[PDB]
């Protein structure tokens, strides 16, 4: 029988889960639960969408329940809530609430009898994994992490004089280039990344104030470049979510080899790419529970082999 | 305390493994096991040396065992021997026969009730990792594996009982233009000779012919005859200044696309001065996880699949949610 998935949340990352399991034929979307009102909610699979508050009564109809609520105010209640009643995924990425958020999911599903896997994503989760692993095959050694080129994710647009903009975090190619040559430098915040902004005027704003309120906001760690553009050029080319990074080990032998490991991701989609792994380590916590275990998760936690519907032989034949 | 290791085999991997003890502080070698006459093996660390006759009488002085022998000869017996009475980790390679040595490992530490972790490395190892990685979080595309700039070992000591060639060094090494195909995410289909070029520099002895050298090396059946071959003549001088290293890395990478059709895109990559050192390195990493689940309980042989990457760290779980998650 399929792995019965529920969704929480039908924001981007719900829609992208939703995608994703039409990918992932060993499973099936049941249910899709919202705080709105669910007979306004138009669901592309049209599967049942159902209000929060009823989520506890589905507790059987459902093998993983997928949290794909924001963690600036959604998930803080809603991991340890869910985690009662099922065993739930999330992109939990709130690092300074990181431990917080871990210990109160992991009281609730040990509790229950539920695995949680926490904080998956590209950043926090395979970026994690690369970082981990870097630092475990090549101790003596610097890591790096990079982000975007891509849209980043508001107080611009309180700006006065701003109608929309979009936000990039931008890689420095001589910091990558620095980095990739096995030089270990020492590299600031403002060496990394540059920020580039793309601003729609209100109807006669000063675009000179509006370029300085934007570049000093409490960005001022950054250079910034600041564009100013029309409502019809931000809709038709920057609509897209586009994203992607590198995470570089950079390391010695004790010999004094220089080894660099890589991991980098291109993506146009960032959400369903986040999407895509949630659905991955949702296969993973269905195999974790029914072999008994609970709590809460990281990606530290969970062996590779469980992500895939490939049984552990066919993956020793196939892929090893 | 420390973790005791040992290592079975004293070539360039067994001389990686003694290198990277001294990076791993929460490690301590106690013996190197060999199958030469152990006076004569000096080893830098100065522990002491044994021969592989004597391993089982140090069960009891040794927490993981390090076997470094090569796959083709070493390790079908090894493996399967040392696991009855260690738990241990090799770097078995070959990809045709992992199923069997894998179904022979898990049969004796079954048994033995000890941890073995078999085919630990770069390929198999990270690379199989990546490759896994890929096709579940993205499982509609195409996975890409590339290799080298790097040597391939067959290959060196084929070219090396040519009439004519004094010593010399192959190299396999991606192409470029195909790595940038796949990374446009293009989803090319790859021949063989698309993907990978050798390259080989060779020091002729006195009196060999250049061209029947050449002739020899691009055609040989079943090790260049599938590539597109570059020889290059040099000095004895220059192989050793410039060609001495074992230099490797490579490629893994997974094209894929959303249920809406956006192109997603992941990549791994090594760039390596020393293979021996890094495939040691990983070995010592995962010496760290075979004893963590040999303490818990477990047992049985593990490729990396089954291993999940917070047991290879000496910090503790909840220092690498703090510090990496």
């Amino acid at each position: 029988s399929k792995i019965r998935i529920g969704i929480v949340g039908y924001g981007n990352l719900g829609r992208g889960v939703e995608a994703a399991i039409q990918q992932n034929p060993d499973m099936e979307l049941v249910a899709v639960f919202t705080r709105r009102d669910p007979k306004t909610v138009a669901v592309k699979s049209n599967v049942k969408v159902l209000h929060v508050d009823d989520a506890q009564s589905y507790k059987d109809e459902i093998d993983v329940m997928i949290l794909c609520g924001g963690s600036a105010t959604d998930l803080p209640e809603q991991g340890p809530y869910f985690a009662q009643y099922f065993n739930t995924i999330d992109s939990f990425d709130t690092h300074a609430r990181i431990p917080d958020y871990f210990d109160a999911v992991n009281a609730a599903a040990e509790q229950s009898g539920k695995v949680a896997i926490i904080s998956v994503g590209w950043d926090p989760g395979l970026f994690s994994l690369n970082r981990l692993l870097g630092e475990v095959v090549l101790p003596v050694g610097n890591t790096y992490t990079f982000w975007g080129k891509g849209v980043s994710l508001g107080a611009i647009r309180r700006i006065q004089g701003v109608k929309n903009a979009v936000q990039y975090i931008i890689p420095i190619d001589e910091a990558v280039n620095r980095v990739r040559s096995g030089e270990n430098p020492e590299l600031s915040t403002r060496e990394k990344h540059a920020m580039e902004c793309f601003v729609v005027l209100e109807e006669g704003a000063d675009p000179a104030k509006v370029e300085h309120e934007i570049k000093t906001m409490p960005f001022d760690e950054y250079d910034t470049t600041v564009h100013f553009i029309s409502e019809e050029e931000l809709k038709q080319n920057h609509s897209g979510m586009p994203n992607g990074g590198f995470v570089i080990r950079s390391g010695k032998s004790d010999e004094g080899h220089k080894q660099i490991i890589e991991f980098s991701l291109n993506l146009e989609s960032n959400p369903m790419f986040t999407s895509s792994a949630l659905v991955a380590y949702a296969r993973a916590a269905y195999r974790l529970s029914q072999n008994g275990d609970k709590g809460a998760k990281t990606v530290f936690d969970i062996p590779f082999g469980l992500l895939s519907p490939k049984s552990p032989e066919d993956l020793r034949k196939e892929l090893l």
